């Protein structure tokens, strides 16, 4: 319906521009015949996840690349794409006038966007908040009858996580992560710092911690909403390290692995919200294999334990054979999933570039390397941030797909935005991951998917400069032929019967 209006802040590409009034969106998806297929692009030079077709041929033209597909190889089920619901990205979003606000969220949850069925929700503060909280700050309540919602989560979160169901048209899933504990459970008393539990699981701080869980998602529920899964705590292998500067709260993995046995797995089970499924890790890719060998050989933590949670930040410094791969042939039947599907930083680069094309490529390329190792879905960090990457209240590093500039009501997509989409957006829960053999050696990244209505879905990256002419073979319905034009992520979607 309304294609994306183009601004440059200098960087090698566009933003789209959204504010009051005017957003671009998408028509409702077409079923379209056998023998043609949906493309949708996105390139460098600008365009936005623009729509072509074309026909599927019985006869192959081409000389180059041969991506065939392969329907009955079969990999994992995907269970979906979303991003954090975090003090600062309600903050944002909260700070555009209403029509602005429908607009960013028909934009990620609007199947006239990119339809996210994932959010991610911290419980309590991280360092994408205004101020360092949790939901039991008055010491030694055990009992936790102080317990309660501030209203980061009763006026901001809760009321747009409503709105961002109300709006989409898949069933979304809610995740939540806790970042730290309220001090007094914890060994240094601070929110921050090298830290874990007091004493050791199935004593009185572990018990109320697990408590803490359920009293979360008992809040959470008299505000009518479902948890699908928690995490057992986001980035446990920070609260280990000296001065660790956010919300955190350190475990080892021996530690978490009898915290998830004797506290948190038990008392989840023993409640009304036992089907919450709990998620381990919910760190870097680097601590895989050996924090889920450590996990998951004890039977008493793995019986309570749905999957893996991941993270992106740092993962050039550990590739995903070593980690994800090798983790999914040791336990195949634990889902590895991707909770914070995040980076968008460097030394000297600021936070947010707006319209940075290598972000997005970033982002789509970890996505297919994440999908090509059995990664089951992703949640993206903050789902809005402001120019200068905030509010941080320790230090804006991140980038965001949506920028808000708060002062002219208008917020910005980042190429990022794009680049899931080319994902969040075809591939609902229910694709299959399948089989996609490149005929020879080649630069792009590709993976192929089964949509749970039987058709296929194919997303090919272009992370050179280069065209590279290119030839789907799906050995149902014949071959599409294409180019993947240099700096492009194609999403190719067709019927297969
Ligand atoms: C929101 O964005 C839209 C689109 O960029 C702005 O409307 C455009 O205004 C320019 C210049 O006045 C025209 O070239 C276009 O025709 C308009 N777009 C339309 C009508 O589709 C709009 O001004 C923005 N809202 C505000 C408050 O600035
Ligand atoms: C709950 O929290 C406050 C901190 O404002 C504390 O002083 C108060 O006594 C607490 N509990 C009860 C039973 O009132």
């Amino acid at each position: 319906a309304r294609p994306c209006i183009p601004k440059s802040f200098g960087y090698s590409s566009v933003v789209c521009v959204c504010n009051a009034t005017y957003c671009d969106s998408f028509d409702p998806p077409t079923f379209p015949a056998l023998g043609t297929f949906s493309r949708y692009e996105s390139t460098r030079s600008g365009r936005r996840m623009e729509l072509s077709m074309g026909p599927i041929q019985a006869n192959h033209t081409g000389t180059g690349l041969l991506l065939t597909l392969q329907p009955e190889q079969k990999f994992q089920k995907v269970k979906g794409f979303g991003g954090a619901m975090t003090d600062a990205a309600a903050l944002n979003i909260l700070a555009l006038s209403p029509p602005a606000q429908n607009l960013l969220l028909k934009s990620y949850f609007s199947e006239e966007g990119i339809g996210y069925n994932i959010i991610r929700v911290p419980m309590a503060s991280c360092d994408f908040s205004i101020r360092t909280y949790t939901y039991a700050d008055t010491p030694d309540d055990f009992q936790l009858h102080n317990f309660s919602l501030p209203e980061e989560d009763t006026k901001l979160k809760i009321p747009l996580i409503h709105r961002a169901l109300q709006l989409a048209q898949r069933p979304v899933s809610l995740l939540a992560s806790p970042w730290t504990s309220p001090t007094w459970l914890k060994t240094n008393g601070a929110v921050n710092g090298k830290g874990s539990l007091k004493g050791q699981p199935g004593d009185i701080y572990h018990q109320t911690w697990a408590r803490y869980f359920v009293k979360f998602l008992d809040a959470y529920a008299e505000h009518k909403l479902q948890f699908w899964a928690v995490t057992a705590e986001n980035e446990p292998s920070a609260g280990l390290l000296s001065g660790y500067p956010f919300q955190c709260l350190g475990f080892t993995p021996e530690h978490q692995r009898d915290f998830i046995a004797r506290d948190l797995g038990p008392t989840l089970a023993n409640s009304t919200h036992h089907n919450v499924r709990l998620l381990m890790l919910d760190d870097q890719r680097l601590l895989l294999p050996h924090w889920a060998k450590v996990v998951l050989t004890d039977p008493e933590a793995a019986k309570y334990v749905h999957g893996i949670a991941v993270h992106w930040y740092l993962d050039f410094l550990a590739p995903a054979k070593a980690t994800l791969g090798e983790t999914h042939r040791l336990f195949p039947n634990t889902m590895l999933f991707a909770s914070e599907a995040c980076v968008g930083s460097k030394f000297w680069e600021q936070s947010v570039r707006l319209g940075s094309w290598d972000r997005g490529m970033q982002y789509s390329h970890s996505i297919i390397t994440n999908l090509l190792y059995h990664v089951v879905g992703w949640t993206d960090w903050n789902l809005a941030l402001n120019p200068e990457g905030g509010p941080n209240w320790v230090r804006n590093f991140v980038d965001s797909p949506i920028i808000v500039d708060i002062t002219k009501d208008t917020f910005y997509k980042q190429p990022m935005f794009y680049h899931l989409g080319h994902f969040s957006k075809f591939i609902p829960e229910g694709s299959q991951r399948v089989g996609l053999v490149a005929s020879q050696k080649n630069d792009l990244d590709a993976v192929a998917l089964m949509h749970p209505d039987g058709s296929a879905v194919v997303v090919v990256l272009n992370r050179s400069s280069k065209d590279v002419p290119l030839t789907i073979k799906d050995p149902a319905v014949g071959f599409l032929e294409t180019i993947s034009p240099g700096y492009s992520i194609h999403t190719y979607l067709w019927h297969r019967q």
